[PDB]
């Protein structure tokens, strides 16, 4: 019964402000850190701010900083963005995004493990750069599909890989499939294997179902801003 519920999005006016809320239920918001990740019309996902369990340290990447604010209301359990000097490139659907750096040992990476349905926002008239291929593949049922995502720098830190796989279908937010390069979410089905290190990371459809129709995303936490791929879609043939 953890949820996330969004609010707040509207049609603005270049130059103007906006505040999204986030109301979170089911969980002691308190132990979490929280963050905002929009997603625009090119289907990229992107990190616009984040937030430590506490609320009193934040993080914005350049795209954004000094434009939002992000907030937290731990005793109402709701997440805020507070957005001003709107731009054209902001309009897109907000989601709010929990964070999860489990299991945890010294130098761990989280990744989002639940996401809310997200609120539209329209707006009137040295990252490290994560590129997937194929960009789309088709596949008849019971085949494997091969997913590449090539990170700019390693995102490799203590040993370990901080690159994660997340599943969207239309509609719906994002859904993690693996983190931590190789390690399959409590509920995802074991014909779904990543594999990978360092800046070469792969994930593994075997045998695809029509199920498994869907835009697939890896993502790397192993620094700030964590930074998206650019997504394949898959598709039967």
């Amino acid at each position: 019964q953890v949820q996330l519920q969004e609010s707040g999005g509207d049609l603005v006016q270049p130059g103007g402000s906006l505040k999204l809320s986030c109301a979170a239920s089911g969980f002691t918001f308190s132990s979490y850190g929280m963050s905002w990740v929009r997603q625009t019309p090119d289907k990229r996902l992107e990190l616009v701010a984040t937030i430590n369990s506490n609320g009193g340290s934040t993080f914005y990447p350049d795209s954004v900083k000094g434009r939002f604010t992000i907030s937290r209301d731990n005793a109402k359990n709701t997440l805020y963005l507070q957005m001003s000097s709107l731009k054209s490139e902001d309009t897109a659907m907000y989601y709010c995004a929990r964070r999860r750096n489990y299991p945890y040992y010294y130098g761990s990476r989280g990744y989002f493990d639940y996401w809310g349905q997200g609120t539209t926002v329209t707006v009137s008239s040295s990252d490290i750069e994560l590129t997937q291929s194929p960009a789309s593949l088709a596949v008849s049922l019971g085949q494997r599909a091969t997913i590449s995502c090539r990170a700019s720098e390693s995102v490799d830190s203590y040993g370990n890989s901080f690159m994660h796989w997340y599943q969207q279908k239309p509609g719906q937010p994002p859904k993690l499939l693996i983190y931590r390069a190789l390690n399959l979410e409590s509920g995802i089905p074991a014909r779904f294997s990543g594999s990978g290190s360092r800046t070469d990371f792969t994930l593994t459809i075997n045998p695809v179902e029509a199920d498994d129709v869907a835009i697939y995303y890896c993502q790397q936490s192993n620094e700030d801003p964590w930074t998206f791929g650019g997504g394949t879609k898959l598709e039967i043939k």
